[PDB]
């Protein structure tokens, strides 16, 4: 859409009032023109084709029911394209400023969210076991940390590498929550699992175990299901990096914590500059030490706290 730049405002799945990026031209439509190439919303009207209509609304309030998860996808998209630019120098997830679009409304009680290889989809839940996926920062910055995967390292889906990609993308979706202040944890999903349900989460990256997931290397799942277990063996990665981030004891081993924004630096250099498509956990090890290394030195306690980490989950 070619048109005015403005500001329209509306309410959140949760309810919050905000102010979105719009642009006018007849109507008003979620493309926000201040970021990068823009970052267009779209309306996929409950069906399974993509990407669906560019959102337009005739008063640039966005009040309704139906409008609350189109108005949280385009604003959490706006917050993680910022987290990317200020705080890692990336410009959107190609580093050239690819234009950013989403889809809600997707199917018809969907339970999922989730990356394409060209754009981000939110269904709206069942009502139950969740609420509109874009409703949570962690569910949204998860999903755009999947397209800088796809554009650096390239993880493949499947197996240990794959489960590294799922881990990058709960690390990150987590920073990004925190970076927002937006009532931050090392939860994962919280703000849109289980309505009904008060204290839990879909994932844990303070103790996984929580909810069935591996927290040692010894604990790894080993079939089939789950692309090899992606979204299972996350979990043995998601420890490591706690760890390394506030400390602490696990199986005996000692780490002290250097902090999320440290953790958030050696992170993004081992994704942007070590990593491989095919890279397993023992790489990931070497790939994060040499990149604390490079940042921060040989002897440095940042070298130190990352292999005292992954010794802690029993990588290495
Ligand atoms: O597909 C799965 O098994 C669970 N899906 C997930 O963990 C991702 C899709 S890869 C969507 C999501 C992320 C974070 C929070 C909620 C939902
Ligand atoms: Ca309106
Ligand atoms: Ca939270
Ligand atoms: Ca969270
Ligand atoms: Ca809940
Ligand atoms: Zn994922």
């Amino acid at each position: 859409i070619t048109g005015t730049s403005t500001v329209g405002v509306g309410r959140g799945v949760l309810g919050d009032q905000k102010n979105i990026n719009t642009t006018y031209s007849t109507y008003y439509y979620l493309q926000d023109n201040t970021r990068g190439d823009g970052i267009f919303t779209y309306d996929a009207k409950y069906r399974t084709t993509l990407p669906g209509s560019l959102w337009a609304d005739a008063d640039n309030q966005f009040f309704a029911s139906y409008d609350a998860p189109a108005v949280d996808a385009h604003y959490y998209a706006g917050v993680t394209y910022d987290y990317y630019k200020n705080v890692h120098n990336r410009l959107s997830y190609d580093g050239n400023n690819a234009a950013i679009r989403s889809s809600v409304h997707y199917s018809q009680g969907y339970n999922n969210a989730f990356w394409n290889g060209s754009e981000m989809v939110y269904g709206d839940g069942d009502g139950q076991t969740f609420i509109p996926l874009s409703g949570g920062i962690d569910v949204v910055a998860h999903e755009l940390t999947h397209a800088v995967t796809d554009y650096t390292a390239g993880l493949i889906y499947q197996n240990e590498s794959g489960a590294i990609n799922e881990a990058i993308s709960d690390i990150f979706g987590t920073l990004v929550e925190f970076y927002a202040n937006k009532n931050p944890d090392w939860e994962i999903g919280e703000d849109v699992y289980t309505p009904g349900i008060s204290g839990d989460s879909l994932r844990s990256m303070s103790d996984p175990a929580k909810y069935g997931d591996p927290d040692h290397y010894s604990k790894r799942y080993t079939g089939t299901q789950d692309n090899g277990g992606v979204h299972i063996n996350s979990g043995i990665i998601n420890k490591a990096a706690y760890l390394i981030s506030q400390g602490g004891t696990h199986y005996g081993v000692s780490v002290v914590g250097i902090g999320r924004d440290k953790l958030g630096k050696i992170f993004y250099r081992a994704l942007t500059q070590y990593l491989t498509p095919t890279s397993n956990f023992s790489q990931l090890r070497a790939a994060a030490v040499q990149s604390a290394t490079d940042l921060y030195g040989s002897t440095s306690q940042e070298v130190a706290s990352v292999k005292q980490a992954f010794d802690a989950v029993g990588v290495k």
